[PDB]
């Protein structure tokens, strides 16, 4: 057993731009790694993990795959589609982690101005160890 | 360990609601994939990591499907032009036992051809 | 410590056709395995490895994994959108390799433009 999670987000509630994408369905998480509730994984075995994500929206959908590790990571993956198309975006990386550090998804407007309100957000993201530090 | 990567290229349509079928092993280290039904069947219990990459022209809805207990049904959908054909991807980690079946299926959210690019691997042994 | 590696492409200029997409930052390579200069993953630890790439452009993109295993992979991943729209383009393989065999990733014409990509690789299993 190593650490390994998928967790699903399927609800009404619109995700917030610029926080963590938090979750309702925990398909899997082996080392108890995830926190649905806030949205991170957090490290607890040191190592090199794969993480990748799976998401749609309602228009333009815009997520950074983040983390607190240093030096910190932060890759956009960004579909700049029209309004009434609804697109799978992915996103993933290979990250070297230490201890406590954490990875999250977030959601952003990748264009247009002011006042955008948030929108709901279909996810499924998923990650494990490749090998322990 | 249990590893495999199929390929669907071909000129056949893809019926809805039945798992997709492959015509190129690429790779099954463990032989867990039969190509002409679709399914991996597992054989080795443990965590699994499953993706597709697909791509059909206009609209595009798969289901990747599970047989475990209990079931898995997890969606992608591209709700795009019929001009356009675009890459879907999706994919879990899923806990399996001996047995378990796990496939892809087109669904409506008059069928098409289908590329497509099914991969899994396991991550560790229960 | 096995092979693991995620690279980055954020620059300028444009990534031409039918050869290796090359890259500027290497978030990781745990058994230097990657050449971010050349684009080639080169194979030292033979086995069976998962390769995945994540990359966007401004209209249509194709990009294709390849190597040089016999035989020889090339998989095609393919965006066919319009001019002013960019969109993320994923594919990935489960390959087998032997030492020496180098994976890639390269655009073709499914006008060359820059292009936005990470592409990340580890061995799942040694052989």
């Amino acid at each position: 057993e190593k650490p390994a999670f998928s967790v699903l987000r399927n609800e009404t509630s619109q995700a917030q731009y610029k926080q963590p994408v938090t979750f309702n369905d925990k398909l899997s998480d082996a080392n108890d790694d995830f926190q649905i509730k806030t949205g991170y994984f957090t490290c607890k075995v040191p190592g090199v993990y794969y993480f990748v994500f799976h998401a749609s929206s309602e228009g333009r959908l815009c997520l950074r795959l983040k983390s607190t590790s240093a030096p910190p990571v932060s890759l956009s993956f960004c579909d700049f589609n029209s309004k009434s198309v609804s697109l799978v975006v992915s996103g993933g990386a290979v990250l070297t982690l230490l201890k406590g550090d954490k990875v999250w998804i977030e959601p952003f407007a990748g264009d247009g101005g002011v006042g955008q309100m948030p929108k709901r957000l279909y996810a499924v993201f998923n990650g494990f160890l490749i090998y322990r530090n």
